[PDB]
């Protein structure tokens, strides 16, 4: 019906790669997915149309929340297209509180 937006909503780095989790959320439906090492060229490189070529589990499905401004540790969540580059400058002082950056 809509298209569907697609969030940055957590990020650690790892020692084989990044965890991040997305959610790609359309009018009804919140589909969150976890990708548990994602190579650092694809991060540090902003490789963001490549990113659902490697491996993550199945979607969780939720309805769709009100708001995504925050998960809950506090980091901003922006979306995948701003590139993760931009979610790590907006929550760089939080990640390295957290040893996730």
């Amino acid at each position: 019906s809509m298209k569907s937006v697609k969030y940055i909503s957590n990020m650690s780095k790892q020692e084989k790669g990044y965890r991040v989790y997305v959610n790609v959320v359309n009018e009804d439906t919140d589909k969150g997915f976890l990708f548990p090492s994602v190579p650092k060229e694809v991060i540090e490189n902003d490789k963001i149309d490549e990113l659902f070529n490697f491996e993550h589990h199945k979607p969780y499905v939720q309805k769709a929340k009100s708001r995504y401004d925050k998960n809950g540790i506090g980091y901003k969540i922006v979306q995948l297209d701003e590139g993760f580059q931009k979610f790590i400058e907006l929550n760089k002082e939080k990640m390295k509180e957290n040893l996730d950056y």
